């Protein structure tokens, strides 16, 4: 049945409840973002208001093919009213067209919920700061001290001038990344701009980019993958396997892979610094695993509820298991302790 985390309490809303079938009582279906886990169960014959981002509502039409008379997108940063109540979208710097909501009940009580986000001093600086909040559904999947990782423009530093170095060396190396998932889109964007190359991709691929408003994209990406030098690949084909039956695909074009995996967390974040990154080489292919990640550490998450001073918090990530719970539990009441609300 659906979980109470997914359900805003003195109305008729749900967030990223779309699995459940019908829910009982349920007048407005929000959704924060465009991944699968979130968006599960939605399709053509969903017949419920949905209420996005524009960019959220240009993917539900195009890939899912949602009928366009269901669709809702609201701009950000803008006090709306949906079914007598008054909301607020912010930017939740997650992927394209990622949001946190902000609802301001009748009864007097606000509740944000932060869909998927990475937690930034700039929120400090939003439709945030004017009023108090009592309630936070809070984003916790890496709510635990050893999650740490070094800032996204740090990682995209070392991505550019590891591929920039390679090519320059070999000018018959190409350079791989993968993905499975919008999201992460600076890696390949940042890699192709110093080669002075398009990124190719599969024409599914390249319709899914061209729904995300990102400027001057035509000429950033191509279908065409024999004109390209950076390749996108599904995540599950960035291996030696996957990666050696590319190559021969490329006609001896190339005679050298780069490939980049940009994972969330791995355990090499506890020793190891960005500097010191290696990659994995089996013969003429290199893969790196690169930190790029689209949610909080620990301790951006602890700023910035510690800024919020939340009365209540509702995780809505890692729910699943009493010592998970009890976990988070204990870091929420230690961050209160130590910032006096
Ligand atoms: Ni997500």
């Amino acid at each position: 049945t659906c979980p109470f985390y997914k359900k805003i309490p003195g109305t008729g809303f749900t967030v990223d409840a779309f699995q459940y079938g019908v829910v009982e009582g349920c007048t407005a279906y929000f959704l924060t973002h465009f991944h699968s886990d979130h968006y599960a169960g939605l399709s053509k014959h969903f017949t419920f208001p949905v209420y996005c981002s524009e960019i959220t509502g240009n993917l539900l039409k195009n890939k899912l093919h949602v009928q366009e008379q269901y669709i809702h997108p609201l701009p950000l940063d803008t006090e709306c009213i949906v079914n007598g109540v008054k909301v607020v979208l912010l930017d939740a710097n997650h992927c394209p067209g990622a949001v946190m909501i902000l609802f301001y009940l009748p009864n007097g009580t606000v509740i944000l919920h932060t869909g998927d986000f990475r937690a930034d001093p700039s929120m400090e600086r939003s439709l945030l700061a004017d009023q108090k909040v009592h309630m936070l559904y809070l984003d916790t999947t890496y709510c635990s001290p050893e999650y740490t990782f070094p800032s996204q423009q740090e990682v995209i530093r070392f991505a550019i001038n590891t591929a920039f170095e390679a090519v320059t060396l070999n000018p018959h190396a190409l350079v791989v990344c993968g993905t499975y998932s919008i999201g992460k889109e600076k890696v390949f964007l940042a890699i192709a701009d110093v080669l002075g190359s398009k990124v190719g991709m599969s024409q599914e691929k390249y319709k899914t980019l061209q729904c995300l408003n990102i400027p001057e994209i035509n000429s950033l990406i191509t279908t065409d993958m024999c004109s390209s030098l950076v390749h996108l690949l599904p995540m599950m084909q960035i291996n030696f396997k996957g990666l050696q039956s590319h190559l021969k695909k490329c006609g001896g074009k190339y005679n050298q892979i780069l490939a980049f995996r940009p994972t969330g967390w791995t355990h090499s974040n506890k020793f190891t610094r960005i500097a010191d990154v290696i990659p994995q080489t089996k013969g003429n292919i290199s893969i790196y695993g690169i930190p790029y990640s689209e949610h909080s550490s620990y301790l951006e998450m602890k700023r910035f509820v510690q800024w919020l001073k939340p009365q209540k918090i509702i995780p809505t990530v890692n729910v699943g298991t009493w010592k998970s719970r009890s976990t988070m539990e204990k870091y929420f009441r230690e961050w209160k302790l130590e910032a006096g609300y």
